[PDB]
């Protein structure tokens, strides 16, 4: 228990280091390419206030599993936003924020929708299904935001893409976990550390896109 | 402190209504001056959440007075921004947003410095002091920001800054009650009525200027 206390305030320090250095940074690339970089920071400051509040609620003893999903409804959104800022911009754009952006609501939504029941339970199945399904859609969508991109805003892209195509595989892991047996404990520390990398180091690629575009 | 709690329930209830009444009017104005619009039903989402937080805070007994502070320092310089948003766009805007969003935050960061004190203490007034200097410098920024407007909008551009003019007298006055006496219980109740006059009531303006500036 001391452990997963442990990871949560690790996680608000790395969470605010990433906001700040993230908005350091985005006076280094054109005005034009930093959008995906405030939204990036956003999503880390976002989060580092959620783990505050984790943080706080599980030394307590009243543990929220409630705070981790309000984080991620906002923050998963966000991400798709954060990399449809540096490969769209104009009526596209807008198109696939609110496209996609609905998705990455529906998914965390179904999520929940499964999680607050009995594992294994029928409310659990469906909110796995359905979740699993925009997942699908959504990593294809990112899949193919690749196409068309030469050269090295073409590799900046593609390390985009695998940090979140297997970065987020995850998330579903862990949901699945508990009808396989008892990894209740680990899939807390294991989340906590994989926010940690996929917000911060989305922010990164995100920032190293954008310095690609100002070059 | 019942009527406290149902007040909380109301605005809860009144800024959900306001943003889905704000998100479903978006449409009915050109895509061009839906981006104050949509600030307005985010300002107006934020609200909700952080209404119930406080309706639940308020029912443990021990009502955590910092959720109004978080609230505000994110929904104060978004409003700044959604009424930017119709009276500004390129470059300009993006420095209103950057300069005025800064003075609301620190406007809003002086008024928890000071409210986390002794009232009459030091710090009390210190927060005071440079909270009204920021509010008193945003006040005479929003006035300036009418000139060169005609006809329709001029008048759509009047009634936004008379809501932030008048309707945001009541928080200052709040701060400054518990050094004249015992007023609680009051504040909270006005803060709250106030809270969905003014972020729905503003939300409501900027939709009609935008309208304005549709045809
Ligand atoms: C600059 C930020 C200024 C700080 C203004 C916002 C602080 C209010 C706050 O976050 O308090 C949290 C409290 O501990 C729980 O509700
Ligand atoms: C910063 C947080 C991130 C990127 C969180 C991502 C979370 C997911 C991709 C969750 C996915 C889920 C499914 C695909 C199925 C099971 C239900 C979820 C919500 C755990
Ligand atoms: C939706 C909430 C709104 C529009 C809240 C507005 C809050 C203020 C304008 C607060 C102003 C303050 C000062 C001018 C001095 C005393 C300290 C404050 C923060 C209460
Ligand atoms: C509780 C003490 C923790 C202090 C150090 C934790 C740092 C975690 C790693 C975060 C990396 C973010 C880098 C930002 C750029
Ligand atoms: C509690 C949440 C803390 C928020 C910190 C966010 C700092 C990011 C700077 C604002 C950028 C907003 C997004 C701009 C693009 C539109
Ligand atoms: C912090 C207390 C728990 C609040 C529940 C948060 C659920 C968010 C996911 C639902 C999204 C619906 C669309
Ligand atoms: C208690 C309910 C939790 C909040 C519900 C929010 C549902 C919609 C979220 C949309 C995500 C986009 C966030 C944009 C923030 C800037
Ligand atoms: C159990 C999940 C079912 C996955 C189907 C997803 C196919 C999506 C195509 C885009
Ligand atoms: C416990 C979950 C941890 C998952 C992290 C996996 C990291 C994915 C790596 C993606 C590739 C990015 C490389 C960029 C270097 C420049
Ligand atoms: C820079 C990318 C982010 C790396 C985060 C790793 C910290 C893991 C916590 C232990
Ligand atoms: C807790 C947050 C609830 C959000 C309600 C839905 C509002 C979504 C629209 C976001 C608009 C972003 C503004 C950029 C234009
Ligand atoms: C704790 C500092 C928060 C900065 C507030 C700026 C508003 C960001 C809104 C999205
Ligand atoms: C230019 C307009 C400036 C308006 C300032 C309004 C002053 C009211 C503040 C409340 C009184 C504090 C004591
Ligand atoms: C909080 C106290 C209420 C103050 C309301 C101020 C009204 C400003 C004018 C708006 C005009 C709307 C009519 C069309």
């Amino acid at each position: 228990e001391e452990l997963t206390y442990r990871l949560f305030m690790v996680a608000t320090v790395g969470m605010l280091a990433g906001t700040v250095f993230l908005l350091a940074s985005s006076r280094e690339v054109k005005p034009e390419h930093r959008r995906g970089v405030y939204i990036s920071a956003l999503v880390c400051g976002i989060a580092w206030y959620h783990y505050q509040k984790m943080g706080a609620s599980w030394e307590s003893g009243s543990y929220d599993t409630g705070l981790r999903y309000v984080d991620w409804v906002l923050t998963v959104p966000l991400m798709f936003v954060e990399v449809l800022a540096v490969t769209r911009k104009g009526a596209a754009y807008n198109e696939a924020v609110r496209n996609w952006g609905i998705a990455a609501t529906v998914m965390i939504g179904a999520g929940y929708y499964g999680e607050t029941s009995a594992a294994g339970s029928n409310e659990y199945w469906t909110g796995f299904v359905i979740a699993m399904a925009t997942y699908v859609w959504l990593m294809r969508n990112l899949q193919a935001e690749g196409e068309g991109l030469k050269g090295d805003q073409a590799v900046a892209f593609e390390n985009i893409k695998n940090l979140i195509l297997v970065g987020w595989i995850i998330y579903p892991l862990g949901y699945i976990a508990p009808v396989v047996g008892d990894f209740d404990a680990i899939r807390e520390v294991l989340y906590t550390i994989a926010d940690i990398i996929n917000k911060v180091g989305l922010g990164v690629l995100v920032l190293q896109m954008a310095r690609v575009q100002s070059g």
